[PDB]
């Protein structure tokens, strides 16, 4: 023996007495690429946001279709922010955007009152800024040098040493410059310190030994002025609160709105090239696609000119349709946006302008074709998309034959 049988501490307690689980949690959903198009993976989701052992936040997404986690990354403090995207009608798309990488995944809110929006965003945003009080951060005071910091060639130089006998003469410019940019800088003033450096009065100076303010005396007598002042108030023109209406970016419309990228343009190319299935030299062949749809491009891509031009441009791992029975019937996205955009390439050159005039499309694109405005092409074929008048059926105005009628 060494007890009794009467035993009941041997089975364990729990908790739920402020034992939270995550940091954060919300329904919603993500994008994701189908291939070049980028399509909403519509499953019920959640967002949810938990604290490693290590101290840092681990971010998650998980199904609710079956119950599954599908994504998890663990996020260092500062590495991602989270914003809502302001294209977004509604305003329920959002996008965490990974600063180190150039990374976005695009998220969608599926919880039904809008009121909780901003709420979701600040307490995110606030633990990707602001960790729970971690010390595995490290320290760096008088040492932290990587020796190497692997290998593969870098670009600090353009080669070790140049081989140039004549290297003593300096590049001539069109004017030069001179010295802006070494004016000196603040010093730490002390007589002016956020005074917004003013001076003293200037009636305190009194001398009185010149009082010039008129030159505009030829015949010496003028003084036409008997007694009538003219203060002469207004100096200049200004207003508290202006709003220009004009605007233009060289066009009316065409750059006179912000399209401005934030590096986006170099980072979304090298995306391109190292893991997102589309072209760097590219973008508007991925858009064009949903312009010039496939009920018209059917009988075009099917043509064996078109493909030539195609087929030798393309950069491996893609197989086009070649019927138009395939393409108007038989599709997903990716490979039509492949299609459209080699298509633009050899249109936007010029070389495939010929074949335009051969199918019989409008003369506006036909001549914009041949030059290679793939713009005024799109914009063209969108506003001619019509067969000859839709608007109205009255446009059948016939009074009679008498067989003497063709002449």
């Amino acid at each position: 023996m060494t007890t009794s049988g009467a035993l009941f501490p041997s089975l364990v307690p729990g908790s739920r007495g402020a034992s939270n689980k995550y940091l954060v949690e919300f329904r919603a959903g993500k994008m994701s690429l189908k291939g070049t198009t980028v399509t909403p993976d519509k499953r019920k989701g959640l967002v949810y946001i938990q604290q490693t052992d290590d101290s840092l936040i681990h971010f998650c997404w998980k199904d609710r279709t079956s119950g599954n986690v599908e994504d998890d990354l663990i996020i260092f403090p500062d590495d991602c922010e989270f914003k809502r995207v302001p294209q977004c009608p509604s305003g329920r798309v959002y996008v965490l955007k990974f600063k180190a990488g150039s990374k976005r995944l695009f998220f969608w809110m599926q919880e039904p009152k809008t009121d909780q929006d901003e709420e979701h965003c600040r307490k995110v945003n606030e633990y990707l800024n602001n960790p729970p009080m971690p010390g595995a951060l490290g320290a760096s005071g008088s040492s932290g040098h990587e020796l190497s910091a692997l290998g593969g060639e870098g670009g600090l130089q353009s080669l070790l040493g140049n081989m140039s006998h004549s290297q003593l003469m300096q590049l001539i410019g069109p004017a030069g410059l001179g010295g802006l940019g070494g004016l000196g800088a603040l010093t730490g003033p002390g007589l002016a310190s956020l005074l917004g450096s003013s001076g003293p009065p200037g009636s305190s100076s009194s001398s009185s030994s010149r009082s010039q303010s008129a030159a505009v005396t030829p015949s010496s007598t003028t003084s036409s002025t008997r007694a009538t002042p003219a203060p002469s108030a207004p100096a200049a023109a200004s207003a508290t609160s202006p709003s220009p209406a004009p605007s233009s970016g060289n066009g009316a419309s065409t750059a006179a709105s912000p399209t401005q990228p934030i590096q986006l343009s170099d980072l979304q190319s090298i995306l391109a090239t190292m893991n997102v299935p589309a072209g760097p030299a590219g973008g508007q062949q991925v858009d064009l696609a949903s312009v010039l749809t496939p009920e018209i491009m059917a009988p075009i891509l099917a043509n064996a000119d078109v493909q030539e031009r195609l087929l030798p441009y393309l950069p491996s791992g893609e197989s086009l349709p070649q019927t138009a029975d395939e393409i108007q019937n038989t599709l997903t996205s990716p490979q039509f946006q492949q299609a459209l955009g080699m298509f633009s390439a050899a249109l936007a050159s010029g070389q495939l302008g010929p074949l335009m005039c051969q199918f019989g499309l409008p003369a506006e694109a036909v001549e914009a074709a041949n030059k290679g405005d793939v713009e005024a092409f799109a914009k063209a074929m969108q506003n001619n998309a019509k067969p000859e008048q839709k608007e109205g059926d009255t446009k059948d105005k016939k009074d009679e034959e008498e067989d003497m009628s063709l002449d």
